[PDB]
């Protein structure tokens, strides 16, 4: 069973969320299996950001056991702005562990290098998830986002426990049960950084959402890039901390890393500056 | 100075918010002056529901001093559902005190009786308001909503402290600085109750937002209806509690009413059922 270990208050620089496997901290990047049920195409998704929130939380590549922490820009805590008609993130957002968008190679389909991070997942179920939650989802499709010129695929998925899950089997079903969502998803990733002064992003395939099979191929591909990385065979690992406690066959395996993680110190959320309330009409 | 006296925890049946004037509870319906600046037409708006929230809090007509209490449905707290692409309410929502949508007569403009409540206000500023907040706003326009067949005007307004207030002077400026807000406003009020089993709402004037001049005229007439009501001259007050502590000339004036209100008993917000998370595509 996976649980979370929180250090500090949310919305502070000291906030860290470690994922625990049976009470013991494990690497959120390397120790959680990508597949919950391989042949049935059920995956383990690590949730970073709950729907309708702004704090840009992410699994950190540079710290041991890769806790989830808030991203920073110029020494300041990072928050995504509200762009009409959306309120913060419009999906439960996270990544698939044991995957890597290889920055060392130009990807053929997008003609750009990867963004140096596990592949991204948009979970569309009704329930709002929590930071550090490990959930089982099934893939429905995938969108080729070129984020600031880098390959940054967005997998469309759904918690297997969602009431609609059995009725969603491929990308065509998303438009059927969630009309307008794919259109709103394309728009969201194109414009979410404009309030920060960044240019609009673009999508390959004219923003088309590829089907489940295509999505599976990309996922497995990024999983193989991770296999190379964790074996220590990448030409450039970019300072990613490869410490893990469940892969004894790897050179960075260390059972003792778990014991070095500090105990939980869950404190009440810190306040967020009122400027984050603002709705941008871009 | 207007402050708030909170009884209980937010999101519970016992939650009440009384508005205080210099430390003394006053009627949120009758004792708060409609105009903050009559010559400049600056109005006092009582905030019921903050933007992006769901609890349907309202000024209560039947309780002494008319505190803000959450509406209920079948013994349970009433929450408005999230209808794609909106999250809860898309405006800071409230009312103008000392106004009344008269249910005893059919309004010439819409040919329907009033909904028996203070006229409604949509405040479009960037900052998220708080329940029980008395804010000064300028009127920009008005929409003729026929809610379940009753005259239910919606005044469009903005906090005079908003950074864009100087630039917004009439209805046309809303589309100029908040493109799409009006269309979204039209859609929100048409569909927000479909998930509750209600039929879609309608708008007179083809759902067009009338200008400031027009709005001022309607507010004036609802203010005159209230003047009749508070005087005890309405043919039927529908059981509304007309107790007030600032209008000596009225038969229901009673200064001791402030003293009967118990002291503030603020508690931390109570959790909201996860079912409220659900996004409806209707
Ligand atoms: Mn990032
Ligand atoms: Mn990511
Ligand atoms: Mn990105
Ligand atoms: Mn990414
Ligand atoms: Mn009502
Ligand atoms: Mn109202
Ligand atoms: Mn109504
Ligand atoms: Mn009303």
């Amino acid at each position: 069973t996976y649980t979370t270990r929180q250090i500090g208050a949310k919305n502070t620089l000291e906030y860290k969320v470690y994922i625990e496997k049976d009470g013991k901290p494990v690497s959120a990047f390397h120790d959680i299996p990508l597949y919950a049920d391989k042949e049935n195409n059920i995956f383990n998704m690590v949730v970073e950001i709950p729907r309708w929130t702004n704090a840009k939380l992410e699994i950190t590549k540079e710290e041991t056991l890769n806790p989830i922490i808030q991203d920073t820009k110029k020494g300041k805590l990072r928050f995504v702005r509200n762009c009409f008609p959306h309120h913060g993130y419009i999906h439960n957002y996270g990544a698939f562990p044991q995957t890597w968008e290889d920055p060392n190679v130009s990807h053929p389909e997008t003609k750009a290098v990867g963004d140096n991070d596990p592949i991204d997942v948009l979970e569309i179920g009704e329930t709002i998830a929590y930071t550090g939650q490990v959930k089982q989802v099934k893939a429905l499709g995938i969108m080729a986002l070129l984020d600031e010129g880098e390959t940054d695929w967005k997998v469309i998925a759904i918690d297997i426990n969602d009431p609609l899950a059995p009725k969603l089997n491929d990308i065509e079903d998303v438009e059927k049960y969630f009309p307008g969502l794919l259109r709103a998803t394309n728009e969201w990733f194109r414009i979410y950084k404009i309030p920060d002064g960044k240019p609009e992003n673009q999508f390959a395939f004219s923003g088309e959402a590829k089907n489940k099979k295509y999505a599976l191929d990309i996922i497995k591909e990024t999983h193989d890039s991770w296999k190379q990385l964790i074996a220590g065979k990448s030409s450039d690992s970019k300072g990613i901390d490869l410490t893990n406690v469940t892969l004894p066959d790897t050179p960075t395996y260390s059972k003792a890393a778990s014991d070095a993680i500090p105990p939980a110190s869950l404190k009440a959320d810190a306040p967020i500056d009122k400027s984050i309330d603002k709705w941008f009409f871009i």
